[PDB]
């Protein structure tokens, strides 16, 4: 059976088999969910890099900045899951901020064009995935986005934090649209997960000054977290997203679940 | 198979079979948990109630304000669960504020003795129960208290709100103690549930003024909750506690999960 | 005498004489501030309106979306205030959301173009103005923007709420930059004031259907506010901004001061 | 002239001359306020300290744990300020947790009688004084308590933190009551300041480990604070308290002003 047994869940954001979305997809399939995966205009690129999930899953093209991809999402999901089936779950794990908005570009030097793209994909596309999929979501259904607690400013994250503040705000509005469908909308605020993107940042692609800043932020999590924080382990975070996809948090929406080791709840 | 399968879980606070504790225990059992219940005083009267549970559970005595109680709990639990066995969960679902500090009475008119007693039971006993039980908890274990979001003042909850503020703060310190045991500590902040004392609040014993203030409270909650809020139904709360008791929020502690229909995320 | 004696303060966002900006600027002047005003699209109507102010203040053009206006702002402000003088205060009271992102229009129907513009104006420009003006601010300086508590979703406000969420996040990052200059950055989270966007999609008229939600929403401030809320009266919010522009809140930055009658502290 | 000119302000909790409390009174007097002061057992030692204040103030006796002191205070305050004179401000700067609930003693080991006493003095007495004093406050008045951000758990502060959480809640409720008199109630959430029992309770009289763990705690402020935090300067806090005592924050109540260098707004 498993936690998500029977549930039809669309999972966006997988880019690598170390993506938070990939582990979310993984844990979901292990828990019996039936997935529909999405990846940007690169349904063929997500093809190479996800033949690694426990079960096969239809993969669909979605560039969330593409209003056509969005108008047709519901259409192709249905095609994918079977006419007469609906989604039980939607995982939005799409986050992106041009590195001009997050990494060593001064916070002030991030062009709005880039911030705006960061917010399009990171925050707004949450409302657009909700708009696209809510009509093909079952009551008791669950939308989950990925958050990184922006409630305090932090070095390097910069405009991405801004985008996550925006996303949290968007989440409470999604929940209110979502609740007309009996659907809940929540975010999972993850502690830092050193994946493909994060390790190059800390590896100094976005330079010494930002890698340092991220490293020192990211190391504060484990010190802070009463239960610690392994940034190399997406599983706790994937399991939390699946808890949100399950029927075990039936009265939470508009909300944020911290899967951060309890870091956010401790000063030091 | 069940969410909580193979979990040993202490549930405190079942005083009647409608109190969220009862529902927690019930769902916990339906999820495959082996319960140790606590009660104090009317212990033969509490076993009459816990007899209405799906499964037998040892009922131990525990006045949470007391020590031949608290200091002996771990021992008595260990005897109840057996040599070699530890608890995976602790549920604190004890809330008491003398009615002088409740909705009927002016905020300024609650004596400290009563406030103090209400905080002892509702907040400080959370630390007490963690102190008592942590030694006999398994890593990955989970302590959950019951919260009623006190971040905004509400009339006709008065000092109880204050007690829940205190609880929330206690929860975060407990988490930091619990983490040393690999153990989570969280609060489930429930929407308003009618019991036999929060029921006896609205039922008549509060008189017009406090009964109307509480109904205005509870009705706005349903309005606010994007997925709605059912005053009468403890299940969503009970499931949430169980989520928390499960392995599915392994990265959450010091924290609060709002099982409140999302009301706290919406202004109207 | 006067809170703001000797202080030079840039006030942006005066479009009207009822606008929070107008009253901030008036209060600042009554308090002995020397103002610089900025404005954009109807600059001669603006000059008419800034006349209704106790003292004349130069109006400089400033389209916050215009990077060249921004790049030139300090030098114009400086020529306006005389060389060797720097600003002590900056008021950002610019907030705008294309009404696709507000009022009667779905949250889901706002094109991103519109959300992006509103966030540009409402949130990003706060960092823009900080960037433009920090170089010409005195230590002990203050930058204040206008917030509307977006911590909880509400009907109508929609994408403007999201932009206010972004703005609060923007503000904390701006504080971090501003602090280098010994400058504070804070937001005043105002209760609702009727002017030309919390009253021109309001207006007690865009249907007797969902105009009702917003009416419920907005009359909830006065009712929630322990000291009440007067929607017609920008003075208390203007005074709050002035306190932040003063030296009387010298240890507060990256922060939000709620000038809302304490409504957001109260659930009902 | 003066910020608080004409203001009759009662200030409680002056117990050292290095206090936030002592500096609130000093700054209040420098700003024209006529003070009334209160103290309890160490009455010679308090009358000594308050002599260090630039102006004479009546010192009245007030054990906030004493319902006779409280039910009486208003009469004595009137006696000292003169019949038909009301207070315009009340400052609650009474904070005390017995040692077992603070610093080095585990959080777990604090007996409730200590916790209860700390909460009585630190939180409940905020409602006590408001109740004692609201009847003799002017509309336009202002009650201010001293907070220390308890939103996240930190080492050492322990049950003091819990007390602070409770106070924050108490304040929101005080605002309800107070708002019936035209009176605001707010807390100033100060950064760590080094007092007398902070040249003891972190200076050199808790241990070696409680003058380096509270020190490590407290020095993260100045790191985090965008405009910095001087542990030794209670003036920014005293001034913030006076802002709140002034008419410059007329729309804020039930609230918390963070005079903490903006530290709570920033993660690293």
């Amino acid at each position: 059976t498993g936690l998500l047994d029977g549930k039809r869940i669309l999972v966006s954001g997988i880019i690598t088999d170390s993506s938070i979305a990939f582990h979310i997809a993984r844990v979901a399939q292990e828990q019996g969910a039936q997935l529909v995966l999405t990846g940007f205009d690169r349904l063929r690129l997500i093809q190479r890099i996800t033949d690694r999930l426990p079960a096969k899953a239809p993969l669909l093209e979605l560039d969330v900045q593409n209003e056509e991809h969005l108008a047709s999402l519901a259409g192709r999901v249905t095609e994918a899951i079977g006419a007469g089936n609906k989604l039980d779950g939607v995982v939005h794990a799409i986050g992106f901020m041009p590195q001009t908005g997050m990494g060593i570009n001064p916070f002030f030097d991030a062009p709005y064009a880039d911030v705006s793209k960061g917010i399009h994909i990171s925050a707004y596309s949450y409302a657009s995935m909700a708009k696209a999929l809510l009509p093909i979501m079952n009551p008791g259904g669950s939308i989950v986005g990925m958050d990184f607690d922006p409630s305090r400013a932090m070095p390097a994250y910069n405009w991405m934090t801004v985008a996550k503040s925006a996303l949290e705000s968007v989440n409470r509005f999604v929940a209110r649209e979502a609740g007309k469908y009996g659907v809940r909308s929540n975010l999972v605020a993850a502690g830092p997960i050193r994946t493909l993107a994060m390790s190059a940042i800390v590896g100094g692609a976005l330079g010494e000054e930002a890698g340092a800043q991220i490293q020192l932020l990211e190391e504060g999590w484990d010190q802070r977290a009463p239960i610690g924080w392994n940034m190399k382990d997406a599983t706790p975070v994937a399991k939390t997203v699946c808890a949100l996809l399950s029927d075990w948090l039936p009265a939470t929406t508009g909300d944020i679940i911290y899967a951060d080791g309890g870091a956010h709840t401790q000063l030091l």
